[PDB]
């Protein structure tokens, strides 16, 4: 129902798709080669740019497979995108492993998945 | 409450249960014995699978107590079961202490916490606001 | 627009504030100066007991900074706080790098991000809907 802007900036950026109609988020894919050393994080950039309809926010989810297989994940998991963040999508991947990894061009490394905003407003007691 | 249909697929699998009436989250049970190494990570089947109601995701996120203590923890937390996944679920845990962690039956490993969706349409621009 | 009713019980403690209108979450401050070893956990203060509008949790988020530059993160992000919780805020902080890493009193460590919960109930069956 929500309407997200994206700008493509990086010839291999793409636009992310939802696998099917249940799926909560959709795959973000890199658009460079990122080595990551063992036991280290890498910032993998996507190339894209995103206008959020207001009230909502961006989750960026480690991918199952590769936390299952190479123990790689999203170090920031859930990862903040903020409604007002207009910036490169970047995600932040840990290597908890003890081999390298190849993040090549086109992985599908995290996943977004949009969710409503709720503000809160803080009234301090001394109770 | 939104509903969950639910299908045990193993005897020792559980209905998982909130603790409290406060609680965010559901506790889901092994019902495999798993050994994790250190600096490793173990697949811990839970013998259910679900099916949500639509218009919902289940979270399951990790245990704040075993994540202090045994810094062991839901490596793809918070991990995604999409709406229309129909398999068994089965929690990724992690295990960052030097030292071994065992997995017992009907051990609490994990949280399930239900959340409603929001599918983006995208829009592409030459340039944004 | 929601209400969160805070106590302060510690010295130190800051009411957790947004940084912009569009802030998806308030940062959260320790009150405690603190040395996390590498490879190790370490239980962080925020010195703040929170009461949350009935139908809201909160979310326990690493921050992004420490995460990237440290491999500081929050050990059970997204870190439940149920709504029933009237206890000191505490952040399971872990230091995944091979150095020290001090939290200094009044730094931002994690990040509080509200959601609205949602109970499931369970009906067993025999047999589910099929997919693909």
């Amino acid at each position: 129902a929500m309407k997200i802007k994206i700008q493509k900036i990086h010839p291999n950026a793409l636009i992310p798709k939802y696998q099917t109609d249940g799926s909560s988020g959709f795959d973000l894919h890199a658009v460079e080669e990122v080595m990551i050393k063992p036991h280290s994080v890498g910032l993998v950039k996507i190339g894209i740019c995103l206008s959020l309809e207001v009230g909502y926010e961006l989750q960026v989810r480690t991918r199952s497979g590769l936390a299952l297989n190479h123990q790689v994940m999203v170090l920031n998991s859930p990862g903040t995108v903020d409604n007002d963040y207009r910036g490169e999508i970047k995600v932040i991947l840990a290597n908890l492993s003890d081999k390298d990894f190849k993040v090549q061009v086109g992985d599908r490394i995290a996943q977004g998945v949009v969710q409503k905003t709720y503000k809160a407003e803080f009234i301090e007691c001394e109770q």
